């Protein structure tokens, strides 16, 4: 075996210099990282991905002869990138947080042969290129989003698409987990959200809900993944299952029937019912306690049953209860025609035919101050049908194929807004066509890496032609890995 080329990674990392002959892991390697507790994780976690294929018994260890060394030292790679080190001494990746070495092991998994994710031992030579990379994110907000509200996915499933997302230096989890089919999150002062709004799902299945001791787990396992949670209670549209539970929230008070179809646009919260604040601060103040994360989501699309001046006196009530409970608002772009208040960010999920005027309102809040999450729908969705033969997801934002979703450039795409208030790009995966985990990674895989290497690096890395020979080169790690995947004839899988 020769090594995987050190450039053969994505995201494409930000400096590659390749030199000298491999690392070759052995079975007298040893796993050596400083002295504490943050330091011993980061160990603990590579050895787990390494024991089980090599069948080394890799020790984590402060003192001896290391060969794979984690370090935190100061240097120029900020709370999220590294150095990695390879050569005949070994391999070393130095970062200053715990966030960066885990970033380094993501990128030394890539530079492992594909035989490295199986669950028991095979044949080496474990061999990582000589050189040295040096790696730091283009964008802060890099982020993925999954919809547990059309369809629910358990904690487990969920932790399952944590790990995925974790493979490419994604750093946030957008949760959808409130809308018209069910409500994830239990809630103590209305219990009935949970207990009745989360009773079904599309389709009329058994849907689901986290408890609060659930919801913790998620949050502390995606934060172990260097995931920082972003949850959304979307408002005021998107509401029915809120507004089935509690008869009172509704403007005629009587309580909609649970709803387990795909329809949009047609469900409201009642703007001028004093009662409906007392709901959204209970509701944020709750998910707050339980959100150690900066971002609060409150959604905002698709209120197509809420009047222009009803939506933004909805918004200018409900955005500050975001910040009496110390954190920061996000919403859909529609936010962008309501006033957003200073720290907030909009997320533009439009698409390539959504109006002129649509388009420079979201730029004259980016001009604002306004920071700006991009998803569009065309670009970076993940239910989209990839052509017309896909057996899942959407279409209405049209066909988006493997290249469409890797080949733009979120600093040079909406006119009129400014390169500095792009803050980074997201992956949302709606669930009204998908009920298991196999067709979550289907419709996830292979646009989910193209977008994670948007969000982290550079511009001048950026290129289809050899972008999708790297992307080819995941292929059989998927494979060792048990993830099902789109096999795009746009790719030049080997
Ligand atoms: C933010 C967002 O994409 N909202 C809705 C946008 N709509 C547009 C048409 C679909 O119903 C789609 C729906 O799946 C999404 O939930």
């Amino acid at each position: 075996a020769e090594p995987t080329p050190l450039d053969r990674v994505i995201p494409a990392p930000a400096s590659v210099e390749p030199g000298g002959a491999p690392y070759r892991i052995t079975r007298g390697t040893h796993i050596r990282v400083d002295d504490s507790r943050e330091a011993r994780r980061v160990g603990d976690y590579l050895a787990d991905l390494l024991r089980p294929a090599t069948g080394y018994r890799l020790p984590v260890t402060s003192h001896g002869h290391g060969g794979i060394r984690l370090r935190l030292a100061e240097g120029p790679y900020g709370d999220e990138g590294y150095r990695l080190d390879s050569g005949r001494e070994g391999v070393t990746i130095t970062a200053r947080k715990a966030a960066g070495l885990f970033h380094g092991v993501q990128t030394l998994r890539q530079l492992l042969p594909a035989a490295v994710e199986k669950d028991s031992a095979q044949p080496g030579p474990w061999l990582v290129a000589g050189g040295t990379i040096e790696d730091t994110p283009r964008y802060a907000w890099r982020s993925a989003m999954l919809d547990v509200s059309r369809h629910f996915f358990s904690v487990d499933e969920v932790k399952r698409y944590i790990d995925r997302v974790a493979l490419y230096k994604y750093n946030k989890l957008h949760l959808h987990i409130s809308d018209d089919q069910g409500w994830r999150l239990a809630i103590d002062s209305w219990p009935r959200l949970a207990t009745y709004g989360g009773s079904t799902e599309v389709g009329g299945g058994p849907g689901g809900h986290y408890t609060k001791a659930d919801y913790e787990e998620i949050v502390r396992y995606a934060a172990s993944r260097h995931l920082e949670v972003v949850p959304e209670i979307d408002m005021p549209g998107h509401t029915n299952a809120a507004l089935a539970s509690y008869a009172e929230l509704n403007c005629d008070g009587v309580a909609p029937p649970l709803y387990t179809g795909t329809k949009v646009g047609f469900s409201t919260l009642c703007v001028d019912k004093d009662v409906t604040y007392d709901f959204v601060d209970d509701v944020l103040g709750e998910l707050a306690a339980l959100t150690p994360g900066r971002y609060l989501h409150i959604g905002g699309d698709e209120a197509h049953s809420t009047p222009q001046a009803d939506f933004v006196a909805f918004m200018k009530r409900v955005q500050p209860i975001v910040a009496k409970y110390g954190k920061t608002v996000v919403g859909w772009h529609q936010l962008a025609g309501a006033e957003p208040v200073e720290g907030a960010l909009v997320q533009y999920w439009g698409l390539d035919r959504t109006s002129d005027a649509e388009k420079a309102q979201v730029a004259a809040a980016a001009r604002n101050g306004t920071g700006l999450i991009l998803s569009p729908a065309d670009r970076t969705y993940l239910d989209m049908k990839y052509t017309k033969d896909t057996p899942l997801g959407l279409s209405w934002a049209g066909y988006v194929e493997v290249r469409r979703s890797y080949d733009w450039d979120p600093a040079a795409y909406l006119p009129g807004a400014p390169a500095e208030a792009v803050r980074g790009v997201e992956a949302p995966l709606w669930t009204e066509t998908l009920s298991d985990p196999d067709q979550l990674d289907f419709m996830a895989f292979p646009r989910l890496p193209g977008v994670a290497e948007l969000g982290w690096s550079p511009a001048s890395t950026h290129d289809w032609d050899t972008y999708k020979v790297r992307l080819a080169g995941q292929a059989p790690h998927w494979e060792a890995m048990g993830i099902d995947y789109y096999r795009s004839p746009q790719v030049p899988w080997t």
